[PDB]
């Protein structure tokens, strides 16, 4: 399973941040996160389930802006068309916002939100391509990925786009 690892511009101060993530099943598990004594902590976590799931992060006992969190955790040994990045999930506004699509095996685009952001890909020629948008307004972004008049595993995905 493809870890979940994030860089958030949160600075922790003489507070405790905590998180915690919902599986599909109904479990939960916790998170790791670590402060970068710098503006920012890093999330990562190993998944062990299929499907959506929700990352919660706070401080002090209440959601920070950026949270609650969406992502979607492919099957491994799935062959066809995937998805996953930090560009599904999470960005800031005005910077850029990236993610890869996996092809080794017709492929429909659209991300919609605040702002008008136009995707392409770009081939890598590895059998992948890596999409990048620039949300320039923050709020809620739909991404829309197609393989044949039908959506991947995980779409439309939902990246929630802060500024801090």
């Amino acid at each position: 399973f493809k870890p979940f690892d994030l860089v958030i511009p949160f600075a922790v101060r003489k507070g405790e941040i905590t998180g915690e993530v919902h599986m599909p099943s109904g479990k939960t598990a916790t998170p790791e996160i670590v402060d970068n004594k710098d503006g920012t902590v890093t999330v990562r976590y190993a998944p062990t389930e299929v499907g959506l799931h929700e990352m919660h992060i706070k401080y002090m006992g209440s959601h920070i802006p950026e949270s609650p969190l969406q992502f979607y955790v492919n099957y491994p040994n799935s062959g066809s068309v995937s998805a996953y990045g930090p560009g599904l999930v999470y960005g800031v506004a005005n910077k850029t916002a990236t993610f890869t699509i996996v092809t080794e095996d017709g492929l429909d685009l659209a991300i919609e939100g605040p702002s008008k952001a136009e995707i392409s890909c770009i081939d890598n020629k590895d059998g992948t391509c890596t999409v990048t948008y620039l949300p320039t307004l923050p709020g809620d972004y739909s991404i829309l990925v197609k393989y044949n008049d039908k959506h991947i595993p995980g779409s439309p995905f939902t990246a929630k786009i802060t500024d801090d």
